[PDB]
C-alpha cells in the first residue's frame, strides 16, 4: 500500500494530494500533527521534522522525503508515467527551471507573513510576485497554466501557495497576492475548478488560521482570532455607522483603535485610502467605505430588525433615496465645520429639506425614525452626523440651528441619541465641542 | 397604460443605464420624451425638481436618480436583485465599484469641456488606468467586473463607454481605453449584448449630444460632427487628401494648422505631429496622406474611381506606381532639403521606375497614369511634380528632371491644368517664395 | 490567369505570399532561386530589384509583378472573397493599411540585432519596435488574438513570417526573447502558427537559425558551433564541470564557449541574465540553464551512453533525486565554508555529506564505488566536481580537517570517479584547483 503521512494544514502536502487526484493513485492517509503536537515517533521516521512523507511497500516499508520527490514519484508510477513533468525534454527543462524558483517566491510570502506591516517584506514580495508572472508570460501563449491548456508540476507546486496567500494575506497585510501577478491570478482561477484542487482545499478561514502561527503576536488583527475586524477610530461619525449597524444587528467584530492625523504608516496598506473604518472578513476580504460596511453587516448578520428591507423594491427605493441625500447633507455638515464656505451651508440645508420631506410622508409609518419605530440603514447613515450638528450648532455658528428649521429631522436625532445602541457607541456632546475647539 | 412609465432622453447615458436593466429584466414601461437644458419644459421640472432625466413613473410616486431607478427595476423582475450580486461579498464588490463610476465620468467630461488640455488629459489616464486596476482587483477571466456575470457595476459605466469612444477621438483625439485594456473587452462583450445594443445611440449621436460640452473655440467644432482634415495650405501631402476630395466631391470641413512649428495642441490630435489627419462622422482617425487619399476612395460616391476595383491586374498597377511614388518623395524632399547625390540619384531612379510604367499605358489613352483622368497613383505623385516644377531649373543649379522624362512632364502638366489642381495648388510663384523662405531659416544657425 | 512563383524557402518575405495564397485557396507553379552570391543573372534579368519573390502571371502574355505586399494583394484579390484578407470596411482597411505601413521598421529593428547580436543599443531599440507593435496591436484589438480580433488578415500575413523565424534565431544569436516586450505579438504568433497556410509553409527550428546566419557577425560566439548545440562554459567552474561530464558521459556534442569570469564580459548578461555559466543553447534556438537541468536535458536527448536518470523505475528515479537534492546542500555548504568561512557552513557540509553517506550504503543501485554503482549517473555527476573541489581544499585549507576521513563511501565516489576518462577529459589537476583556491582568496585581498 501507499501510506502518506500529512497535515491538512500543510501546503507541501497539498502539493501531494493534488497529484495522487490527479494520477488515479490511491494511499493511506496518516495525520501527523505540526510543531508543538509532532510526536517523537514521527520524528523517528522523518529526522527532518517536516510532512509530508511517503510511505512505500508493506512488508519491507521504505520512505520517500520531501513534496516534490514525492509528487514525482506519483507521477511516475500512474499513467502515463510522468506526464506531469512534461512532454518533450524543452517543456520538461521549463518546468524544471520554474520549480527551481517556488521556493522564492514562498519565501517572499511567508517573509510578509512574519512581518505584514514592513514596507520592505511589502516589496519583496511586489517585486517577486512580478518575477513569477514574468516567468509564466515567457513560456505561455494562451494560459492559464504555465503550459497554457496542459496543467503540470509548475501548477502544482505553486497553487496550495496561491490558496491560502489569497485570504490569508489580504486578513494579515491588506495585500493582495495578485496585485503584480495577473497571470498568476488566472493560473490560480484555472487550477481552483479542478476536482484535484476544490476537493483538497481547506476553507479561507482555515487558511488565516493555518498561517496564525507565522504572524507576529502584536500585529493588530491578531485579538480578532480569526473573527471579523473593523479598523475605527472612537471620534469618527462615519465609523460610528458601522459600530452603529453593529449593536443593532448583534455583530461582533474586533475593534482596532487607529489614531488619526497621525495615522500610523502601516494603516494605508490596510486601506489605500487611508480612512476608517474598515472592515476585513474572517474569509479574509476586506469591506470599505461606512454605508458599504452598513449594508454588509446587514446582509450578514442574523439577529436583529434588518436595516435595508429586503423583498420590497419600492422600500428598498426609500432607503436608497434617503441614504443617498444623508450623503449630501455630510458633505455639506463637514465641509461647512472645517473650511466654512457659504456653498456649505446652502448644500447643508438643501440636503436637509430632501430628508426632512421624505421624513414628512412616513414610508415605514408612524414614529421619529425614517424607520418609524426602528432604526434603519437610512437612520444610521444619518445619525452620527445629526449628533455633530447639535455638538456644532449653535455654539460655533454665531446662532445658527439647523434643528430649528428642520423639526422631523430633529425628532430622529433626539430619539437616535437616546437609544441603548447610540450610547454605547458616541462620545459626549461636550467631548464633541472639545474636538470642534482643537481642530480649530 | 403600463405600471412604469420612463421620462427620458434619448441623448442621455443615464437614461441608457435604465434602459439596459428594463431590457435585461424583460421589464416593459412607457417612454415618455423630454427635451434638455433650453427644452426642457416646466411641467418636467415640476415632476422633478433636480432637472435632470431620468425620472421613473409607478402607478402614483416618482423615483429620481438612475442607479435608484435602476435598482427599483433589478428588484421588481425575477430573480429580484440579480443585478446587485449573489452573495454579500459580490454584492459588495459591486457597490464600492460603483462608488468609484462618479469620477470616472468626471474625468471624462473635465476633458470633453477643455479637450487639449494636458492636465484633464492626465487625469483622464489616471482614471482609466484606475478603473481598469478596479476590474484586475475583481477579475478572473473577465470580459465583464464579475467575469462571466454581466452586473450593475457594468451597467452603470458601459453607457459612458460607448458615448466616449467616439467623442474622446473625434473632440480630443483621445482614445478612451489607451490606458484601460480590461475596461475596452467589458466594453466590446457588452456591445453584443441585446439590451445595449437596441438602445445605443449610433457614433455620430455620439458625438452629437456632447457637443454641448466643448468648447466653442475647439478646432474641430465648424465641421458640425462631419468629416475633418487637419492641413496645410502649403504641405504636398495635404495636397494628395485635397485633390482626392476634389476629384471625389468628398465634402470635408479644413483646419489649417500652422507649421514650424506646429502648435503644442497638433500633437494630440496626431502623435506624429504631421499634416494631413482626417477625422470622420464616426469618429474614426485616418492618418497619413496616401492612407487618407484611399479612405476617401473607398467611402465616396461621386466622380470616377481612383482605384481600379474589382480587377485584380489593375489594382497591382497602382500599387506599384504609388509605391514607386513614394520613392520618387523620399529623393525629392531629401534632395530639395539637404542637396546630395545619394538624393539626386534615388529621385532619377523613382523618376525612371515611374516613367518606365507609363510608358506601358496600363490604363489607355491619355496624359494620366489612369489615362484620361487622374487615379489614385496621379493623386500620388502630381503634388510633387509641382514642388519639382517650382524647384526646377531656378535652385537646382541648372539640373531639370523633366528634361529627361517626357511621360513624365506630361502627367505633370495635364495634371496642372486640371479644375481640381487649380483649386488646391498655390502658384508656382507662391511655392517659389517657399522655398526661398525654407533655405533662409536653414543659414539660420 | 496561370501563375508562377519565383522564391526562395528561406525567405520570410515569400513565405507571405505563399500563406496568402493558402489562405485564398490560389494555386502556382513554384519556382526556386538561389540567394546572394547563388542568384543567377536570368532572375536578375526579370527583376532587376534582384530580390524574391517575384510573380509571372499568364503563359501567353507573360507580365510581372514585384514586391511581397503587391504579390500579397494581387493573389487577395483574385481569390473569392476578393480583397477580404484587406478588410471588410473601409475603416477596418484603413486600420489594417497603417499597420502594414510600420511593419518595415520592425523587421529593420530586428534584422539590425541580428546584425549586431550583442550590441546594448540595438537591443533597445528591438525592445522599444517590439512595445510600439504590441500597443498598435492594443489600440486595435479588443479580445486578439490577430490584429483584427478573430479575423486573420493581412496585418497578421505581414509580420507572421518573421515572427517565426526571429523567436529561435534572436534567442540562438542574441539571447533575446522576440516577445519579452511584445505578448500580444507572441498570442498573434502562436495562433498563426496553428493556422493550416502557415504551419505548412513554415521552416523547421533550425532553419530558422541557418537561413539567417548570413547577417551574424563571424566573431559572435556561438557561430563556430554552426548551429549545433553551445555551452557557454569556463574552465574552472565545477557548475559547468557537471554539464561537461554529462556530455562526454553521453557523447553529447556541444560548442563550448570559454566565458572569462571576474570579471565576465558585458555582453554574458544577455545570454544569461543570471551573469553564470554553464548556459546551453539548443539547435532549435531554446536555452537550457542551470547545471544540473543542463545535466537532465542533456540525458534526456542523448542516444548513446549509459542513461543518467534511470527512466522507467519509480522508486529508482527517486533515489536519484532524493541524493541530487542532498548533493545541492552539499554544494551550498562546501561553497559557502571554502568561500567565506564559518562553522555553520562546515556544520551544512557535515550534514549533507552524512545524507549522501547513508544514501549509498544502501546501495541502491547495487555493487560498486559510484552512486550508480558500476558506473556514474545523475548524482554522481551532480556531486563530483565539489568532491574534487573538497580535495583540493583539505586538509590544505582546512586546518587539518578531512571531511573524507569521515565518509569512506563518499570518498570512494570520488576516487573512482577522478579515475574515468570522462573526469580526465573535464577536470584541472587538483594543484590547479589548488591555485585557484589561492588565487580567490587574494582577490578577497
Ligand atoms: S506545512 C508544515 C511544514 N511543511 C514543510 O515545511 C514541508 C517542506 C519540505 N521541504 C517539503 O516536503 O517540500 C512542516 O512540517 N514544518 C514543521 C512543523 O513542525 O510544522
Ligand atoms: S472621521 C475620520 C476620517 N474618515 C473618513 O473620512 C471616512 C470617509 C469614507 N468616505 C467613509 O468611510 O465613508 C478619516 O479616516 N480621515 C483620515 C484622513 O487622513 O483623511
Ligand atoms: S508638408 C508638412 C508635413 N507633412 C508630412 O510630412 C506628412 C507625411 C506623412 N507620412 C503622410 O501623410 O504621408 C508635416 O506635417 N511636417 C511637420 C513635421 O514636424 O514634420
Ligand atoms: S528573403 C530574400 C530577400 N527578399 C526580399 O528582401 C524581398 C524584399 C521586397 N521589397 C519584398 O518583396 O518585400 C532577397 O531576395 N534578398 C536578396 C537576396 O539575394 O537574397
Ligand atoms: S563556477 C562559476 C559560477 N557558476 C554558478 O554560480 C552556477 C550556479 C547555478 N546554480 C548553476 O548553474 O548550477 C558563476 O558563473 N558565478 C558568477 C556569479 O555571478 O555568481
Ligand atoms: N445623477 C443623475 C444624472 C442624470 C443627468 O445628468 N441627466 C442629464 C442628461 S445627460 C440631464 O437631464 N441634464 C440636464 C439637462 O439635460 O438639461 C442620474 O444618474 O440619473
Amino acid at each position: 500500500a501507499l501510506k502518506l503521512y500529512v497535515s491538512a494544514t500543510c501546503p507541501f502536502c497539498h502539493r501531494v494530494e493534488i497529484v495522487a487526484r490527479e494520477k488515479q493513485v490511491s494511499y493511506d492517509r496518516v495525520a501527523v500533527g505540526l510543531r508543538e503536537e509532532m510526536p517523537q515517533w514521527y520524528k523517528q521516521i522523518n529526522p527532518r521534522e517536516t510532512v509530508p512523507t511517503l510511505e512505500v511497500g508493506n512488508a519491507d516499508k521504505r520512505f520517500m522525503f520531501e513534496s516534490m520527490l514525492i509528487a514525482q514519484y506519483l507521477d511516475n508510477s500512474g499513467a502515463p508515467a510522468g506526464a506531469l513533468m512534461g512532454s518533450s525534454a524543452a517543456q520538461r527543462h521549463q518546468i524544471e527551471f520554474f520549480l527551481a524558483q517556488v521556493g522564492d517566491f514562498i519565501g517572499a510570502a511567508h517573509g510578509l507573513l512574519r512581518d505584514p506591516l514592513s514596507g520592505e517584506k511589502r516589496k519583496a514580495m511586489d517585486d517577486n510576485a512580478a518575477y513569477v508572472d514574468g516567468l509564466l508570460a515567457a513560456n505561455q501563449t494562451t494560459g492559464p497554466y504555465y503550459c497554457d491548456g496542459e496543467f503540470t508540476m509548475a501548477d502544482v507546486a505553486l497553487v496550495p501557495f496561491l490558496v491560502r496567500l489569497k485570504p490569508a494575506l489580504m486578513y494579515y497585510a491588506g495585500y493582495d497576492v495578485f496585485c503584480k501577478a495577473p497571470r498568476m491570478k488566472a493560473l490560480w482561477a484555472a487550477a481552483a475548478q479542478r476536482a484535484s484542487v476544490r476537493e483538497t482545499s481547506p476553507t479561507a478561514a482555515q487558511c488565516i488560521e493555518n498561517y496564525r502561527h507565522l504572524v507576529p503576536e502584536s500585529a493588530p488583527m491578531m485579538g480578532a482570532n480569526g473573527g471579523h475586524v473593523l479598523y475605527s477610530n472612537l471620534f469618527c461619525p462615519f465609523v460610528d455607522r458601522a459600530r452603529l449597524a453593529s449593536e443593532l444587528r448583534k455583530f461582533q467584530m474586533h475593534i482596532v483603535e487607529v489614531p488619526l492625523h497621525p495615522q500610523p504608516e502601516w494603516y494605508k496598506y490596510i486601506n489605500p485610502r487611508d480612512t476608517v473604518p474598515a472592515l476585513f472578513t474572517p474569509s479574509g476580504e476586506a469591506v470599505h467605505e461606512s454605508q458599504l460596511i452598513v449594508q454588509y453587516i446587514d446582509c450578514v448578520a442574523t439577529k436583529g430588525s434588518a436595516l435595508v428591507p429586503r423583498g420590497d423594491a419600492e422600500k428598498e427605493y426609500e432607503v436608497g433615496f434617503f441614504v443617498e441625500n444623508a450623503g449630501y447633507f455630510v458633505g455639506g455638515l463637514m465641509s461647512w465645520i472645517i473650511r466654512g464656505g457659504e456653498d456649505a451651508k446652502a448644500e447643508l440645508q438643501w440636503a436637509a429639506g430632501e430628508l426632512e420631506q421624505q421624513l414628512a410622508k412616513h414610508p415605514f409609518g408612524e414614529g421619529p425614525f425614517f424607520g418609524g419605530k426602528r432604526m434603519n440603514a437610512g437612520d444610521v447613515a444619518i445619525l452620527p452626523f445629526l449628533v455633530r450638528a447639535k455638538a456644532f450648532m449653535p455654539e460655533f455658528s454665531g446662532g445658527y440651528d439647523l434643528f430649528a428649521h428642520f423639526p422631523l429631522l430633529n425628532g430622529l436625532a433626539e430619539a437616535g441619541m437616546a437609544t441603548p445602541e447610540a450610547k454605547s457607541v458616541f462620545r459626549t456632546l461636550e467631548e464633541y465641542k472639545e474636538h470642534i475647539r482643537k481642530r480649530q
